[PDB]
């Protein structure tokens, strides 16, 4: 690892952008009531490569899909990271129940 986490540093123990934990946090808002995970997909194709899709193209269950969608973006930046997390929820409004501002 490294000894002085306060500037810039990459992975500070399990990832960075995106980890296992907050993927599973995803999923079980949709385990409970499923509906759709598309605009999801469609808006991170663009984000993603030929190659990469490949990956992800080998998982023919939805739920799995989206744990993959996570793992590649997870690494990829926060530019592309960010927009995951929030696409969810930007396209998926119905699973919270109020972003509220504060």
């Amino acid at each position: 690892g490294s000894s002085g986490s306060s500037g810039s540093s990459a992975l500070s123990r399990n990832g960075s952008f995106i980890t296992k934990e907050k993927k599973d946090t995803v999923l079980r808002q949709v385990r409970l009531d499923p509906c759709d995970l598309q605009p999801i997909f469609d808006d991170m194709l663009h984000f993603l490569n030929p190659e990469e899709l490949r990956v992800i193209e080998e998982i023919p269950q939805a739920e799995d899909k989206l744990d993959r969608l996570f793992e590649i973006i997870g690494v990829k930046s926060q530019e592309a990271s960010q927009t995951l997390l929030d696409s969810v929820y930007s396209h998926l409004p119905d699973l919270l129940s109020g972003p509220s501002s504060g």
